[PDB]
């Protein structure tokens, strides 16, 4: 609902940037001194085709509507005249993403556990507005304090049709299939179960401190190699159908691995939902808290 001025945003740093979308830090400062705040701007290539602009539109309209604590705060928009579009103005999260703190900052399994509970507490909010998200990654989970983490990046979010328990996807390059579920690599059917395997992967993340060398493509590029022409993702699928996971990592409980695995159902219905999965994290981070 709020337009944000042109002539008040001043460029700090780039954040982060795909292959259509783009995210920037920005002061904005209608004053020209001290006052300034501090904002994401993530803006879509110029050069993006039909498909992504109408898609860009569904995200802003997405991020307009949702409010929760653990789900990025919607600014506001500011016309992008040089792209003939508009741009999505978010609060910035000083520390970042999961993906490039965890590396850098030895983090206990309490407070990794309390992420993991803050994740489907905004998962299942996403959930019970009947959109699924299909980008489930640590890299988009936002630091923003030791005790409060949220949901980032809206690109691939789309809403579940009220006659539908899934959504058609239709594959692109850009999918980020190690974190996907077999119905979604197999069938091309995205269920609310199948942002549960991703959130699987996402907890797998975490425990692994976001270690490159441990990183899902990492893992199952070594288990799938690297000399498979076009097939990448059949290797993946007929792992993933034989029982074949991403290992336990160091350290984490072996009681966190079976629920990590109980994400990994290959049958979505034998999946926990996010609300199952809150009051077991609120218990099972009060015992390692302890
Ligand atoms: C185009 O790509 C992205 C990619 C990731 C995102 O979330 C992780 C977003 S929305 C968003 C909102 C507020 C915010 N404060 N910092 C960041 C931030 C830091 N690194 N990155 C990559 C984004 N954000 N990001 C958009």
């Amino acid at each position: 609902p709020t337009v944000f001025h042109k002539r008040y945003l001043k460029k700090i740093r780039d954040l982060g940037e795909g292959h259509f979308g783009k995210v920037s830090l920005y002061c904005y400062d209608p004053t020209n001194d001290g006052t300034g705040e501090m904002v994401a701007v993530k803006a879509l290539k110029a050069d993006a085709g039909p498909q992504h602009r109408s898609g860009w539109k569904q995200e802003i309209d997405i991020l307009r509507t949702l409010y929760h604590e653990h789900i990025i705060k919607y600014k506001g928009c500011c016309e992008d005249a040089g792209a003939a579009s508009l741009q999505l103005v978010m609060e910035y999260v000083p520390l970042g993403s999961l993906r490039d703190y965890l590396p850098r900052h030895s983090i206990g399994l309490a407070q990794l556990l309390l992420f993991a509970q803050q994740i489907c507490e905004g998962m299942a909010y996403l959930h019970s507005q009947h959109y699924i998200h299909r980008d489930l990654a640590a890299r988009n989970v936002l630091l923003d304090n030791d005790r409060l983490v949220k949901i980032g990046d809206f690109g691939l979010a789309k809403a579940v049709p009220e006659g539908h328990e899934y959504y058609r996807v239709r594959e692109d390059g850009d999918s980020p299939v190690f974190w996907y579920a077999p119905e979604c690599l197999k069938e091309y059917k995205f269920y609310y179960a199948s942002d549960v395997w991703s959130f699987g992967v996402t907890l797998y993340e975490l425990l692994t401190h976001c270690d490159s060398s441990q990183s899902p493509p990492t893992k199952f590029l070594e288990l799938i190699g690297i000399a498979q022409g076009q097939m990448t993702v059949l290797r993946l699928t007929e792992l993933l159908e034989r029982g074949e996971r991403l290992p336990r990592p160091d350290k984490c409980p072996a009681e966190v691995y079976h629920l990590m695995k109980n994400c990994w159902e290959t049958e979505a219905s034998f999946r926990p939902t996010f609300e199952n999965l809150i009051p077991i994290l609120k218990t099972v981070h009060e015992k390692y808290q302890g």
